[PDB]
Parts: structure tokens; sequence; C-alpha cells
């Protein structure tokens, strides 16, 4: 599974992933 691989959603500026 992707627990911060998933963060490509968004970018960093956004907390949720960093």
């Amino acid at each position: 599974k992707n627990k911060s691989r998933v963060a490509r959603g968004w970018g960093r500026k956004c907390p949720l992933f960093g």
C-alpha cells in the first residue's frame, strides 16, 4: 500500500501528506 506515496495527489503545501 501507499502510506505517503499517495501524496502524488497534490503537492507539499498540503498537510495531508506534507
